[PDB]
């Protein structure tokens, strides 16, 4: 008597950690006769002669890049943003045949990458002008400082 049989029963349900993957809209392909030797990242082609005013840092860059970029970008400060908005390839990867964006200085500054060394030093050609109509110089920037800029690659 007195001793009460207490039931220590407790119902415990176990849940499941399920995960959902990401998958949205696809992209559109273009068409043109252009023998490319590299693996081209899907980018558009605003290829035209230099339509920019003669004297701004963006001007000689537009000519150095063969005019394969859209003049509709504006100043060097916007170039990388407009590139993305236009369907181009913008990465901080130091590579030849690309434009590096500074943004600093106010309206931004840019130059054309002639060549990149294994050392990491990036040689960007910029026109000094003071001296002659084609007074240009290949500014060899250090890897650390160079990687600090946004490179627009033409694929």
């Amino acid at each position: 008597m007195k001793k009460l049989v207490t039931a220590t029963t407790l119902t415990a349900g176990i849940g499941a950690a399920i995960v959902g993957l990401d998958h949205g809209n696809e992209a559109d392909a273009a068409e043109q006769t252009q023998p490319t030797n590299q693996s081209t990242t899907q980018s558009t082609s605003g290829s035209s002669a230099n339509l920019y005013t003669a004297g701004q840092c963006t001007w000689y860059v537009y000519d150095k890049v063969g005019g394969n970029i859209g003049s509709t970008w504006g100043n060097a400060n916007n170039w990388a943003s407009a590139a993305s908005s236009a369907g181009y390839t913008v990465n901080n990867s130091p590579e030849a045949g690309s434009i590096l964006q500074s943004t600093a200085g106010g309206y931004g500054h840019v130059a054309y990458v002639e060549n990149v060394n294994s050392d990491g030093s990036v040689e960007v050609s910029e026109m000094n002008y003071n001296g002659g109509p084609f007074s240009v110089s290949e500014r060899t920037i250090s890897a650390g400082e160079a990687s600090s800029y946004n490179y627009i690659h033409l694929n």
